């Protein structure tokens, strides 16, 4: 507990820029590409008040912008007088993706018609495509093949304080033993993460935080409609922060809540404001009416394990199921505790000859150990049960690739 | 129950086919079929023929007798199993677990075949477990597969008997003769013997 993450002070001016979402649209063969940029202003609105956006391939003007407030009708009552759409054309966009992460820069500029600026935002572009069809995720026209990891915030000394330093090192690691994804288990994560990973080149599953796994039964919260605004919080107020990063390609609902209507309702809010990235969710069988990817969790290749109400089918077997058609995509796999990832290339051999089979988030990165110091003074990792804490479980916290202090395993 | 139309010879396979001055005489051999043994419950499924590729006349055809008669899938393995002529991904001698991805008409590991994108049919083998002499070696491997896979509904071995024929040496004592014992030239040696049975119905 406490304040484990920045504090800031952000002065605003009175007229303001209060939102701008950025999406990128391709023809055919991804050779034409529209980036469509919406802002939203707060303040007193005026006939002089104007919105530029311009966007920059390194230090060169690739395309800019201008238009007054006032966005188009959209039902009987007008339009949005308090916001534009700026749309700027790019021919034979370089593209975005974890093998070459290819970024433009787009400047958010609110100003007057003499040209007096008010104030700018401004991010990182990815030009990327993210889809589902046929079965298959495709990222810019071509199937993926995820290399992922499941990875916490977590510093052996500093606890769930997160620094560039720990971020940084994960990353080049991670992409160094030929990783290209990651999975924010399980929680939105510190926001210069994602900068990272647009910069570096890693898909990222943005998760909701949103665990209920001690409930009986699990979905008795994420079904009760009483709990449906404190969910939609984690979920919409997620969305708003992360929707312009590229290295973010699937948004997740959360984690081992079971699957209840609270579930099917905000799967649905995300496909309305956002149908630029699919949708995943594990809980209540890893393939429900909430999920647009088969994600299952410890799924095996070869073996089915039929439990009731919530089968870990072979996933092999999964994607044939009477009337399935979706890819699959474990959200958690190869548990990598102690001396383990035996049957590792059982998963990759499956991987490899199956299409509709993507790939999964190895679970997980790093040792959840802490430091504790004995009667000598000499450090030593600790797990759970060391610190006094009872009941506790043990050594069941260190399943990690790396060690604490980021040493392979 | 299987239309008289085996093509295999031909270069490409579906030279006949595709050929619309060959649809007159295919058309006959699947119409006068069905109006024959269309009243027979025992017979659940029409197949268009063997080995003839996949051509125009194929499709035509199948269309056909979907129209005739609803009641009965239609199934056709020629030109790569899975074609436009099929409600059955029916192939032959596809292995349980390996890929044998020939240019054109792949035959996939089962397992696999049923999931490749945007396929949802049933897959029954029109043909596998090859029984030529000393054989049937992985069978059991096939059926633990069509037990865990719901859509992997069985197959067809090949085959039922030993084609062999009755020949009388200088004694008059028989022996079982096959491709080649009767001065046929060219012949292709025993591959005429896959049954399951010797030809006088005892068991391999
Ligand atoms: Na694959
Ligand atoms: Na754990
Ligand atoms: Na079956
Ligand atoms: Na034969």
């Amino acid at each position: 507990s406490g304040i484990f993450r920045d504090v800031s002070l952000l002065h605003k001016p009175t007229t303001q820029i209060s939102d701008f979402h950025v999406a990128t649209r391709f023809n055919d063969d991804f050779s034409r590409a529209v980036l469509e940029a919406e802002v939203q202003m707060c303040g007193e609105l005026r006939d002089y008040l104007r919105v530029t956006v311009s966007l920059w391939q390194g230090e060169t003007q690739v395309a800019s912008g201008t238009a007054p407030f006032g966005g188009e009708i959209i039902d009987e009552r007008g339009g949005y007088a308090d916001r534009v759409t700026l749309r700027l054309n790019v021919e034979n966009p370089k593209l975005w993706s974890a093998e070459i992460p290819n970024l433009y820069r787009a400047v958010v500029e609110l100003h007057t018609a003499d040209g007096t600026l008010i104030e700018a935002e401004a991010c990182d572009v990815g030009f990327r495509e993210v889809r589902i069809e046929n079965g298959l995720l495709l990222l810019n026209g071509k199937p993926l093949l995820i290399r992922g990891v499941n990875r916490h915030e977590h510093h052996p000394l500093h606890g769930q304080v997160m620094d560039e330093q720990t971020m940084v090192q994960d990353i080049l690691l991670m992409k160094q033993n030929n990783f290209n994804a990651v999975r924010c288990s399980h929680y939105p994560n510190h926001p210069l993460w994602y900068t990272l990973c647009d910069r570096y080149g890693l898909y990222v599953v943005d998760e909701a935080n949103i665990q209920t796994h001690g409930m009986v039964p699990m979905n008795r919260l994420t079904d009760d409609p009483r709990w449906l605004p404190a969910m939609s919080e984690r979920v919409t107020r997620m969305v708003q922060r992360d929707r312009n990063h590229p290295s973010v390609i699937i948004w997740s609902l959360g984690n081992e809540s079971g699957h209840g209507a609270n579930h099917d309702a905000l799967y649905r809010w995300i496909k309305s404001v956002d149908p630029s990235r699919p949708v995943q969710y594990e809980g209540g069988g890893a393939d429900t009416t909430a999920t647009d990817i088969i994600c299952p969790m410890y799924a095996r290749v070869d073996e089915d394990q039929p439990f009731p109400a919530v089968p870990k089918w072979s996933i092999k077997k999964w994607l044939s199921l009477p009337g399935e058609t979706r890819p699959l995509i474990l959200c958690e796999y190869a548990h990598a505790m102690g001396n383990s990832l035996g049957g590792f290339a059982k998963y990759w051999q499956a991987f490899r000859q199956y299409p509709r089979l993507q790939g999964g988030f190895v679970w997980d990165w790093v040792d959840q150990s802490l430091i504790k110091y004995d009667e000598n003074g000499n450090p030593w990792s600790a797990y759970g049960g060391d610190f006094g804490d009872t009941p506790n479980d043990r050594q069941f916290c260190m399943n990690g690739l790396v060690f604490a202090d980021r040493t392979p395993h």
